[PDB]
């Protein structure tokens, strides 16, 4: 196909971290991110607006309403993660993205094939997390799908600082003279004061 | 009534943002924004949400299960302000506050006192504000005839002492970022600092004040 496929092996005690790891590493535009259940779902969006992931769910018991608010936020990239499930995931009101996260493993090809197809502006990829008693699912999800998945570790704890590191980096760099100007004299007291800890600090917050 | 009541200027549409920097500079525990309508108490708290204060609406809508949890955030911390309408501002699963600051003037003069009832917490006492636009100068010596009180009469904070509380209130939560965050970061700052590097410094700092 068009896309990418890795499979990644997380206990599912280490399944969420994994996930947002992941994202912070290939930090993409859109990730869309299937699991189970309505509850997982929401279960999940939650975590990962925890870890600072700019993530809402998209399932059932959502009013039309809020459901274009959500796909709103998403397109508009307010909203950067969507933790949904196959059928809130099903339409033409569903915009593309550029990772798709199975966080569970989908039992038919009709099933990786309809959340999968979500990726692609341009190629696009897709990513499995699947626990270590999972194996075998994955080698049968592999023959129903027909194609065989390259088996990738997890983003390293040090991968992942460093991938932090350089969009906080990409941020700065997007602020402009007309909001940095405001702060010029604060940062001036720094400068005076050379207290290279202070400094680090407030990047701490950041990163 | 024992706590202070004040009548603070706000221009036209720009009451939000006398409204924060109210907050910033008062930092007060807790306080409640009362409002007219839930569109209001919805507008006022994701605005406050933007300039950097944890705020949440309150309005009947609610059910019974937000209704506490948002009575849970604000009382526990996790929320300092709460924004209302009347209706919703009614029960005894509502707090006491440090601020009771009335977005608008009260449709009416039994409504400021219901209101204003609301602040004043033991050992911290606790303040009224008054927010007044300028045709408005006339409503609020009304309000102190119809209450028969008057209220201080208090300048907004001046752009100045806005921005040395926001920059108090961060360099706040930098005294707790334990060396063992921060170490990796620290020739990267001495980087900065040698090699003059002022306006990374300025747009770090508009990500965080
Ligand atoms: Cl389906
Ligand atoms: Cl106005």
């Amino acid at each position: 196909v068009t896309y990418e496929e890795e499979a990644v092996p997380a206990p599912v005690r280490g399944r969420l971290e994994v996930l947002s790891d992941l994202l912070y590493v290939a930090s993409p535009d859109r990730a869309m991110v299937f699991t189970r259940t309505k509850a997982e779902t929401e279960e999940i969006a939650q975590g990962l607006l925890r870890l600072g992931h700019p993530a809402q769910a998209l399932h059932g018991d959502l009013s039309q309403g809020e459901r274009e608010r959500v796909l709103g936020a998403f397109r508009q990239g307010e909203v950067r993660v969507l933790v949904a499930t196959d059928v809130a995931a099903r339409g033409l009101d569903i915009p593309q993205v550029d990772l798709v996260v199975h966080y569970r493993l989908p039992d038919r090809a009709e099933a990786y094939q309809h959340r999968s197809g979500r990726t692609g502006r341009a190629g696009g990829r897709v990513v499995l997390l699947y626990g270590p008693r999972e194996r075998r699912d994955v080698e049968a999800l592999e023959r129903a799908v027909g194609r065989r998945f390259k088996r990738v570790n997890p983003p390293t704890p040090e991968e992942v600082l460093e991938a932090k590191w350089r969009h906080l980096l990409a941020r700065l760099a997007r602020v402009p003279e007309k909001d940095y100007r405001l702060y010029q004299d604060f940062a001036g007291r720094l400068f005076a004061e050379g207290r290279v800890e202070v400094v680090a600090a407030l990047l701490a917050l950041l990163l």
